[PDB]
Order: structure tokens, then sequence, then C-alpha cells
DNA sequence: TACCCGAATTACCCGAATTACCCGAATTACCCGAATTACCCGAATTACCCGAATTACCCGAATTACCCGAATTACCCGAATTACCCGAATTACCCGAAT
DNA sequence: ATTCGGGTAATTCGGGTAATTCGGGTAATTCGGGTAATTCGGGTAATTCGGGTAATTCGGGTAATTCGGGTAATTCGGGTAATTCGGGTAATTCGGGTA
């Protein structure tokens, strides 16, 4: 799987990072998780949102 | 592609938010809707459209 | 890289105008303009603080 | 068993080789040293912590 | 003694077995000789090297 | 004059018994046919062949 | 003296690292000369055996 | 009447005297006692076996 | 009485001179002493043996 | 007119070489009687009474 | 005298006619002819021999 | 220039939802020289695909080997007896004629 | 029938070495029976031999990945402010005309 890094899925939104968190542990997008605990999420779905596919 | 949100575009027209909402809602500028409904505007079609290239 | 407006009516405000005269200064143009997507105009603010001082 | 290179390990993460190096190092990995002294990894328990299964 | 060919050797060590054959010539790892060239190697010690034990 | 079998013989040097073939049919090891024809080589041979002592 | 030193399929086998079995074989092919043990059991001419070891029919 | 002792018997046969002796015992060959016990063979007769002569 | 000597006796048994002798002591012949000291044995008698009627 | 034995016949019985059976007279172990050749005759009843042991 | 034929002189030393005749021809025996030629040889010489009385 | 009139577009008030920016702790991104590993490339050594043939191997049955203490038999030996060895002289045995 | 008489071949003198033999003693052999390995019949499964093509590995080189480690940039977390949403009523602007 091709995964975003918070930073990149922010700007494609024109978001902040601590929204694009908010936005997905409020369940609205499929995260991944770095042995770090860091976020991570699936580019597919991210641009099938921006499409505007649901 | 790069965004601008309503308050942006509406700086740049010299008008409110509320209306650059209109102008999206009549389909005079394409939106991008965040996941939370806020929508988020083209800075391409903006420039563009400031230039006065109907679109 | 943005470009600082001015409504009609605050433009004409400042030359003790009324606003339906700014629109025949832009319809002759003197004054450069731009429109709004409804129609309406706006008018770049370096401009006119330029004719106030006299600046052609 | 079917190993991974640290390029693979941080591709499949979205992370840095110079992190998941960093990993090992804090013990999160099961790491296998060549004859050289880079590192490798076992497929299967990467794969298993993506899916988060620790 | 059981042996390995190079490329079973690169295998087990996600490895070039054009490096394993460097290994070799560094004397990192004991070869052994077909009557044709080809190093062969001791299985015993490549499993031992997998584990971490020089 | 003890003797190995082919398989043998390619057993200790990783090696299918069509290459022992071709090393005594080439000239790199005392063969010894059988009535029947199948090859059988010197024991000793081999063995010393195996630390490089031609 | 005028006698023919003999081996058993066992001891040829033994020389040509081969199994009994397909000595006694080389025997009902002719490959070789069978002398039967008054029992039935075969024995070899040592002579034969070792000349053809080293490739001389 | 030139004899063989079991022991010549056995070394022309490739085997061990008391098979000679078994044998002379199963009645496959001529036995010729000594005033003591001892068998002795005839020689004629080993040499036809080794032939391949049934007698 | 046609008569036999050791040495011929002997070689009708495949035996030794000796042995011959020692049977003559055991009374399993009738020997007939040379006015020397040499034995001979009757003919009749050896034949007889041979055959198997004592 | 005693019943007379030559060397030869004498040996014959004794299965032994003339040659020899002179000695036996030429030593004393029988009675010679010489031929006026020089040839030796023997005792038949000496000889045979030898031969069943009987000195 | 008395007198032998040569028959019983032979007869007597175990010896053929012709040998008496050739021990008288010789001059070792007295011997007197019959009218017809055959000889005779005197009974008490003969004897005075088979002793051995020259 | 104003100020005149329909038609239109634009600027506020709002309550509820969403998203921006704030502290500090923690994870992560590239920084660099140095070493290790991946590929790029021809002459050569190997690994399997193929059918005919040889060898290895599985089976109950019989034959062959080697266990033992007792008995008989083969040599090691020194001294006497006996076998053949040489020429020359003695004996037997082969033919007619007579006794 | 024997002898005379007369010419061989076989025997027996004479004397001297090899060869047997006698007499007694010790290791090798055969004797009388029992138990485990080897061969004995034929048949199926696995190895090898003859030759042919592709993948590997032998020879040496430059670019990329990785290593050890050390600051900035980011992303963990919550917690108010400020934007934006969606709907509603007046203010401004748009298009022209006359004093």
């Amino acid at each position: 799987e091709p995964l975003l890094t918070p930073a990149e899925v922010a700007t494609m939104f024109r978001v902040d990072p601590k929204t694009v968190t908010r936005w997905a542990k409020a369940g609205k997008l499929t995260s991944i998780r770095t042995l770090g605990g860091h976020r991570r999420y699936r580019e597919a779905e991210v641009r099938a949102l921006l499409a505007g596919i649901p």
C-alpha cells in the first residue's frame, strides 16, 4: 500500500495536520500506525475523498 | 493542486466569504469540501478569474 | 502576490463623489476595474491613491 | 524465512530507512545482520505490524 | 559436510550472490571448490552466521 | 581400491551426477567403469580435491 | 599349483562398488565366468576380475 | 587313486572345509575315510564338479 | 604275501608315512618288520580298508 | 638238501632291494651259502621264519 | 666214490645245471663223465663245498 | 455630477459545527564521511528435460561361514635303515643233437 | 624227459651317497553338531549414461544503499478562539435617463 504522511494529507485538503488527526480518530479516515505511533493514511482513499467519491 | 480557503478567496475580491459560498453554491466557482463540510477553492481557478477569464 | 482592492462606495467616498460616478470613470477607463463573479466592480487601491496625489 | 531490506521496510510504513534502523536498535523489530553490517528484517513480522498485530 | 550454492546463501541473507562471493574472497566465510571453480559454502557456518555467531 | 558412485561423489561437491561425469570425461577425475558402464571414482581422489590438493 | 584362485560374489562386488545381485547378473550375462559350488553359489576367477578393473576385455 | 584332503577341496571351491564335509555328508561327494575317520576325496571327482559335470 | 612300504600305504590314503606307523602301533594294521626295523604292510589288508571292510 | 632262496627271492618277500638283503647277511642277520661263483643263497626255513618275527 | 647228477648238484646250490657244467668246465668241481658224456660230480666234494671248505 | 427607478448582487445577525493555533514531550527527517551491497558485462561451469539401460533393492528359501573341545593328523629332528648309483664278473635262459 | 654244447640279458657281486624310516613331541587340521550372514530364484523403483539449452557463477567496476551519530521539523496529546457552515432581511450595486 502507498501511504501519505499527515503533512501531505493536510496539504491536499488545505487543512492542518491536527485536523487530519481529529479527522482520523473520528473514524472518517482509515489510518495505519508507525512503530513510533505516528499515523499514515491510504493514498487511494485520500484521493477518492478529494475527488468526492463516497 | 493548491487550494484557497474561502477566507482567502474572499479577501481577493473584497467580498464577504458568505458570498464566496453563494458563488460555489450556484456553480460559478468549483468547490472542494474537507471531510467536515468546509469548502476550499482552487487557487488556479481564482487567479484566472481575477484576470477575467470565464470558467 | 495579492492586489488590494477597493469597493466602489469605498472609492467614491474617497473623492466625495457618488458610486454611480465611479462606474462612469470605469466605463470610460480612467480607472482600472476588476469584476466580482456577480458583476460588481472593485478597484486597485494602489491606483486610486495614486490619482489622489495626482499622478497619471 | 523471507527477508526485507531496510529500504523496503521503510517504504511500507512511509518512513526513512535511517528510522527503521532506530526501530531495531530500540528492539521494536527483529534484525538480521549481513556479514557486512547491514540489517535485514523478517517479512512476516513486519507485515504483522502494519495491520497492527503486536 | 553439507553445502550450499552461492545462490542459496544469497537467498538466505537476502543479499546478492555476487556479495556472498565478495565475503568469500575476504575470508568472512569458508569457501570450497568444485573442479570447475564454483564455490560451495558449509551449511553449518552460514546457518550460524544468520543466528549471529562468528 | 575403495570407490564412490557418482551419486555420492556429487553429494560431496553440491553438484549433479552429470557434472561429475563431465569432470571424468574431461580428465580431472580417475574413473573406473563397471561391466554395465556406470563410472565409479577413486575414494581418496575426491577428498583430496576437497582441500585443494590435485 | 593347478588351481584357479576364486572370489565370492560379495568380494567381487566390493571391488566394483556394486551389489552382489548385480555381479550375480553379470554372470548370467556372460560378462564373467561362474563357478558353481556343489550347493549353488557362484565363485569367480580372481584373474578375470582384476583384469576388467583396468579396462581389458 | 590320487586323493585330496578336505582342506584341498575347500581351497579349490573357495569354501570352508566344514562345508566340503557337510557335502560328503549330504552325499554330494564320494568320501574315503582314513583309519582315524578323516575324510579324503578323489581328485578326478572334484575336478569334474569344478568344470560343471554332475556324477 | 604282496607287501607295501609305509610310503606306499601313505600315498594311498593321502597321509603321512608317520601316520601309517601310528596306525600300525594302534593295531589297525598288520605290520611286518624287516630285519632292520622298517615295517611293511599287507596289501590285501590295505586295499581292503580303502574300500570299507574291516 | 636245504631249500634255498636267491637274494632276489628273499628281497621280494620283504619288499626290499636285494642289495640290502646282502647287507643283512654281511651284517649277520642271515645265513649265507656262497655259490662257487660268489653269489649268496639263503635258507628258506630261516627266511620263512623271520617273516613271522622269529629271532 | 658216491656221485650226484648235475641237477642234484644244481638243486642243492640253488642254481641252473649249466652253471654246474660251467663250474666243472672251469676247474672248481671234479667231474667224471659217464660213457655217453654226461658228467657226474663227487657227492663228498660237493657237500664239503656247501659248507665251504676249499 | 448628482439623484431618479427595477433588478440584482452583496453585507450583516445567529446557533451549531468545524477547523486553527497554543503549551511540551516525543518521534521523525535529512545532515556527513566511510563502508557495504546492487547491478552491468562475456567465457565458462552447472542444472535439469529425454529414453534406453544399468544398478539397487524387497522377498522366503537354502547354502555357506564360523562358534567349541576332543581326536587325529602334519611337520621339526637326529640316527639308523634302506634305495639306487658305478663297472666287472656270475648266473639264467633262448635255438639243435645226444644221452 | 634230462645234458652237451654255446651266446645273450638279467642278476649279483664289490663299495658310496641321497632318500626313507624309525622314535618321540607340538601346532595345524578334521572331527562330532548349532546360529547368523550370504546367495539363491524374479521383479519394480531409483540411479546413470548418452547428448542439448538455459540459468548460474567465475573473472572486475561505478553508482546506490546503509552505517554510525546528531540537531531541526514534525507529530504525537488537549483546549480555547476564530471560520465556516446553513438560513434570513436589509444595503449596495448593476443596467440606463434628466435635470
